[PDB]
């Protein structure tokens, strides 16, 4: 599923993402926009280390989910990576909350640092009723 902007903003709000661990909705929206263009079946293979990024958050298989084909990987969200390819984003959201419970927080995603950090991200939630 490819979410429309405001539809996604309210979906995240309903799932408890607004201000989760100090992360605003606008930050999450900017992350998802740049990570997958709000696409839940987006997937990316990393040939350098044999890992794969899954779904709307582009969560990596080396540490967060199990796909059975990433060498020496772990599964911190205790989910099959297939769970991160569903149209329903509840499981991916639970995993993204798990990711930010770590020290780095939202900084876990390099893309967020590149195009969200220290930027005006207000535009991502404007007019969405959140």
């Amino acid at each position: 599923k490819v979410f429309e902007r405001c539809e996604l903003a309210r979906t995240l709000k309903r799932l408890g993402m607004d201000g989760y661990r100090g992360i605003s909705l606008a930050n999450w929206m900017c992350l998802l926009k740049w990570e997958s263009g709000y696409n839940t079946r987006a997937t990316n293979y990393n040939a350098g280390d044999r890992s794969t990024d899954y779904g709307i958050f582009q969560i990596n298989s080396r540490y967060w989910c199990n796909d059975g084909k990433t060498p020496g990987a772990v599964n911190a969200c205790h989910l099959s990576c297939s769970a991160l390819l569903q149209d329903n984003i509840a499981d991916a959201v639970a995993c993204a909350k798990r990711v930010v419970r770590d020290p780095q927080g939202i900084r876990a995603w390099v893309a967020w640092r590149n195009r969200c950090q220290n930027r005006d991200v207000r535009q991502y939630v404007q007019g969405c009723g959140v």
